[PDB]
C-alpha cells in the first residue's frame, strides 16, 4: 500500500502544474527507481511551460521599448515644420497617436 | 516485469513532449486504475504547452500586420512636403525604416 502513494502524488502535482502553479516542486525527484524517473519527466514538463511563459512576457515589454526611439523622433520633427506643411505633419501626427493607442490596449489586456 | 514497461512507456511520452513534440499521444489514457489517472496528468500537461505554442504564433501575427497601416501613411505624406522643409522629412522618413527592420529581425529568428 506504501507504493501506492507515490503514484497518487505524481498526479497531484502535474494537476498543480498544468493549472498555472509553476512554482510547485515537484515531489520524489530524488527517488531512483522507475518513480523517480517520472517525477523527472514532470520536471521537464514544468520546465517548458515556466520557459514559454516567461517568452511572452519578456517579448512584450522588448517590442514597446524599441519602438519608443523612433516614435519620439518622429513626433519632435513634425514639431519643428513650419505651419506652411502642418497638414502634412498633422498626418503623421495622427499615424503615431493610433500606434501608441494599439500598445496601450494591448499591455492592459494582458496580465 | 509486464508492470515496469507501462511506467516507462509514460515516461518515454513526456519526455517527447518536453523536447518539441506537442503532437506526442499519451499511452494508457483510457486506463480507470492508478496508472490511467497518471495517464491523463500527462496529457493535460501537453496540452499546457500546445496552448502556449499557438499563444505566441497568433500574437507575432497579430501586431506586424496593423502596423502595416500607420508605416504607410506617414510614407506617402512625408512624400508630398515641399522642399524647404526637405531636412525634416528625412529623418521621418528614417524611422520608419528602423521600425521595418525590428519586425524582419523578430520573423527570421523563429520562421
Amino acid at each position: 500500500s506504501t507504493i501506492t502513494r507515490p503514484i497518487i502524488e505524481l498526479s497531484n502535482t502535474a494537476d498543480k502544474i498544468a493549472e498555472g502553479n509553476l512554482e510547485a516542486e515537484v515531489p520524489h525527484q530524488n527517488r531512483a527507481d522507475e518513480i523517480g524517473i517520472l517525477a523527472k519527466s514532470i520536471e521537464r514538463l514544468r520546465r517548458s511551460l515556466k520557459q514559454l511563459a516567461d517568452d511572452r512576457t519578456l517579448l512584450m515589454a522588448g517590442v514597446s521599448h524599441d519602438l519608443r526611439t523612433p516614435l519620439t523622433r518622429i513626433r519632435l520633427a513634425t514639431e519643428m515644420m513650419s505651419e506652411q506643411d502642418g497638414y502634412l505633419a498633422e498626418s503623421i501626427n495622427k499615424d503615431i497617436e493610433e500606434c501608441n493607442a494599439i500598445i496601450e490596449q494591448f499591455i492592459d489586456y494582458l496580465r
